[PDB]
């Protein structure tokens, strides 16, 4: 059991893709402003995301996908 990786397959990857590159120029993921702590990737998530409908993704789905992101997405920290 995922539960990050399952909610970011149903609520992200249409927009961000599987491995976190979906986008233009790469994406918007790796090497991320706050993609570096845990806590403020997590409540940019909680503040914005799902785009235009941040509500879609509770406190503990936005937690459980900043995890996942950063446990999977090589160079997702900014250098
Ligand atoms: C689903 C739960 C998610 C998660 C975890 C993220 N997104 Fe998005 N995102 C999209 C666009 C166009 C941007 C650029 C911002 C803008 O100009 O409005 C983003 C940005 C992000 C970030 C980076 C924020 C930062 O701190 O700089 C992160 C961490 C992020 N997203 C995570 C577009 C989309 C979508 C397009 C329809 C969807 C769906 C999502 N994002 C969903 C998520
Ligand atoms: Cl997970
Ligand atoms: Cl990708
Ligand atoms: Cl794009």
């Amino acid at each position: 059991p995922h539960p990050g990786e399952a909610l970011y397959e149903a609520q992200c990857a249409s927009c961000h893709g599987k491995d976190g590159k979906g986008g233009l120029a790469g994406g918007e993921l790796l090497g991320c402003d706050v993609c570096g702590d845990f806590s403020l990737l997590a409540l940019r998530i909680e503040q914005t995301m799902p785009l235009g409908n941040p509500e879609q993704c509770d406190t503990q789905c936005s937690s459980q996908i900043a995890g996942y992101m950063l446990e999977n997405f090589a160079g997702l920290p900014p250098t």
